[PDB]
């Protein structure tokens, strides 16, 4: 039930855009097309095709109010590299509509053998990333999961940051580890530095992360550092330690990186900074489908 005055009164007349009648939404429920810790995702057809993601796998929603007032915020970020909503539908848990993307996550579009992506395309969808990220940062929002499997595909292969707001769920279980003294289960293999000793995360812990991004890209989706456990990551960076340069990597692209992963949070690049950089490197390459 949408009780209107538990509202901030300022958000009352935007309800009316976030919400789904459920007579506009059927839900094919006999076809998961993704598999979150908190739910399953359903084709939906809204006639234009959708993803359709359930939350029942948690027990309790929160508040209905909060739960309303994350979905109008997420509402209204509108570009083309970043996932939109396009609405809330309840059900006698409400369920979350998102845009179709017919190619799947970023990671596992890399890892296809059927696809063959340039290093041209590859630093592209990087750039793509870059571009989300800093409308994301305009904004003031922190992901605090950015990775190849938090990002989609559609079906013109534009690349959209996705995995926040209403959307966020770990979709690959293995890369998240349960911190000991507080119980969250985190990217750690993402994480800066300063976020693996604080669990605080700001815009350029993000930048941190899409570092690693990077080094996906053009490792074509192989798992960072895969002879080091866990938490013992800490340990590894404070040897003086960095993923080492991909080999279809450009110097400039792993200098970007490096800086990426300065352990001076605040001498790390702009997300601005990054879409400048990485499309000089970028405009140099010819080849690309
Ligand atoms: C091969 O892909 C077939 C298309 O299936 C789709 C098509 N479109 C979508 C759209 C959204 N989602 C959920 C809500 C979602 N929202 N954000 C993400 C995300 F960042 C990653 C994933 C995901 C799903 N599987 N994996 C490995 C990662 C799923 N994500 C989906 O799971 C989803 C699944």
């Amino acid at each position: 039930h949408i009780d209107l005055s538990a509202l901030n009164p300022e958000l009352v007349q935007a309800v009316q855009h976030v919400v789904i009648g459920p007579s506009s939404l059927i839900v094919h429920f006999n076809e998961v097309i993704g598999r979150g810790h908190f739910g399953c995702v359903y084709h939906g057809t809204l006639k234009i095709h959708c993803a359709v993601k359930s939350l029942n796998r948690i027990t309790d929603i929160g508040e209905v109010s909060q739960f309303l007032t994350e979905g109008i915020i997420m509402k209204d970020f509108s570009h083309p590299n970043v996932l939109s909503l396009l609405g809330i539908c309840l059900r006698s848990s409400p369920l979350v509509v998102l845009p179709y993307m017919k190619h799947g996550d970023l990671r596992n579009f890399i890892r296809n053998e059927t696809h063959n992506p340039t290093v041209k395309d590859l630093i592209g969808f990087g750039l793509q990333v870059a571009k989300g990220m800093k409308y994301l940062a305009s904004k003031k929002f922190v992901h605090r999961d950015l990775a190849a499997r938090n990002c989609m595909l559609d079906e013109k292969f534009t690349v959209k940051v996705a995995d926040f707001g209403l959307a966020r769920d770990m979709y690959d279980k293995e890369y998240y580890s349960v911190h000991n003294k507080t119980g969250a289960k985190l990217p750690v293999k993402w994480m800066a530095l300063e976020s693996l000793q604080t669990q605080k995360f700001t815009t350029k812990s993000d930048v941190w992360s899409f570092g690693v991004l990077l080094w996906e890209l053009m490792t074509r989706g192989a798992p960072p550092y895969p002879d080091v456990n866990t938490f013992d990551i800490t340990v590894y960076l404070l040897q003086g330690r960095r993923l080492l340069q991909p080999e279809y990597c450009p110097d400039p692209l792993y200098e970007v990186m490096l800086k990426c992963w300065h352990p001076k949070a605040e001498m790390r690049p702009s997300f601005s900074e990054l879409v400048s950089r990485i499309s000089a490197i970028f405009s140099t390459f010819i080849g690309e489908h």
